[PDB]
């Protein structure tokens, strides 16, 4: 409407600031990789943390900068809730989410338990500035900003309720549903490179004029618009940009000096958006290790 929605999601995220600051005494909790869903659903219960705008630091077991081995936890934890195995959401003609109508035949009576804690789980996601690759139907968007769409209706009840949890109902309704998902899984539009160019970090020695980032540079300039969405997802683990740039993507896509081994590949930290790159001097060389390095990720 009157205002546009670049302006509307400065102040969603200037409100995600100043409550975050209210609350400074954090959430420390241990998670098995293997047993993700079964132990954050226990560990990150109502009852054992009821208050879920707090700081969580996690021990991840696998049987790093601890923000990162945060992002790690909830991105792997929404992909494995959210998932239609796990009986809670399902996916439409095309592949986009909503609540599944049988969770109570297929899951039983504490059904409506699990749509509380997805909602937690989405709402840190926004909470703490982190896009995820979640596609919804947006009737199920809408249903949370406020028939056969009655059938999932405590689906939806609890959900909400989850969400507003962390994030405020209220600063919510600001939104469109499609705003709504870009503020989830990012904006469709193509990657810009000087965008990106603009708020690249570097590291391990690297910076915007050592010889190996700018053959980095021209080679990316180079990728056509599903290659630039496909090192962006390998990096981040997302493939669309935040709405507001990448001024706005928390960390800051970085790139870090690999070894001078040129045998090692390209590798990536997408919970802390970070490429590892070796220190090549040579264009081809770069292009295929990192074409390849992202094809394997597939």
């Amino acid at each position: 409407a009157a205002v546009p929605f670049e302006e509307r999601v400065k102040i969603f995220q200037r409100l995600i600031y100043a409550d975050k600051q209210e609350v400074q005494d954090g959430i420390n909790v241990t998670i098995r990789r293997n047993y993700i869903y079964e132990d954050a659903y226990d560990k990150l219960s109502p009852e054992n943390e009821p208050d879920l705008k707090k700081r969580i630091r996690v021990h991840l077991l696998n049987a790093i900068d601890g923000g990162g081995i945060f992002r790690e936890f909830l991105n792997e934890l929404l992909k494995s809730g959210f998932n239609p195995n796990q009986g809670f959401f399902k996916t439409t003609n095309e592949g986009l989410l909503y609540p599944n109508p049988a969770a109570q035949m297929l899951v039983g009576d504490s059904f409506a338990r699990h749509y509380y804690f997805l909602g937690r789980m989405l709402g840190k996601a926004l909470y703490e500035n982190m896009l995820v690759e979640l596609p919804f139907a947006g009737f199920f968007l809408s249903k949370l900003l406020g028939r056969l769409n009655r059938q999932i209706r405590q689906h939806c009840l609890a959900f909400r309720q989850g969400l507003a949890n962390v994030v405020s109902l209220e600063w919510l309704r600001m939104f469109d549903q499609q705003e709504i998902q870009v503020l989830i899984s990012g904006a469709q539009v193509p990657i810009s490179l000087e965008d990106l160019k603009s708020f690249t970090n570097y590291s391990g020695g690297y910076s915007a004029d050592h010889p190996v980032i700018k053959v980095f540079w021209r080679v990316v300039e180079g990728f056509t618009d599903e290659e630039k969405r496909k090192l962006l997802k390998f990096v981040t683990s997302c493939s669309r940009p935040p709405l507001l740039g990448f001024k706005e993507l928390y960390p800051a896509f970085c790139i870090h000096n690999g070894g001078s081994d040129l045998e090692r590949l390209p590798t990536a930290s997408t919970c802390m958006n970070l490429l590892k790159l070796p220190e090549f001097y040579d264009e081809t060389l770069l292009r295929s290790k990192l074409l390849y390095a992202i094809e394997c990720a597939a």
